[PDB]
């Protein structure tokens, strides 16, 4: 009508209508199970935050759709079984979601 600015249609309608809130959402769901599976490889230092810090995001050369799961368990076999791994994957695929409107 105007432009796209304000917190009017840019934030406040672009996730009140799904779609938008897919891209935010994904690109945080990914930081919230690094940092919880560095906290069971024990990580330290910039390790840990490496750790973290390159699942979220990426460069569009990263699929996975099901693959975070066979990604994660790559590393901790041993610490954290399906029980856990699926569940923290779902646990966070909702609250990532409301994440996005609730972080405004």
């Amino acid at each position: 009508m105007t432009t796209f600015d304000d917190r009017e249609r840019a934030h406040e309608a672009k996730f009140a209508h799904d779609a938008e809130l897919n891209f935010k959402a994904e690109a945080r769901r990914n930081r919230l199970l690094g940092e919880w599976a560095a906290g069971l490889l024990g990580k330290t230092g910039d390790d840990a935050r490496a750790y973290a810090l390159t699942v979220v995001t990426s460069d569009f050369d990263e699929p996975g759709d099901e693959d975070v799961f066979r990604k994660l368990a790559a590393d901790l076999e041993g610490k954290a079984d399906e029980e856990t791994i699926r569940a923290k994957m779902v646990e966070l695929r909702a609250t990532a979601r409301e994440q996005i409107i609730s972080e405004i």
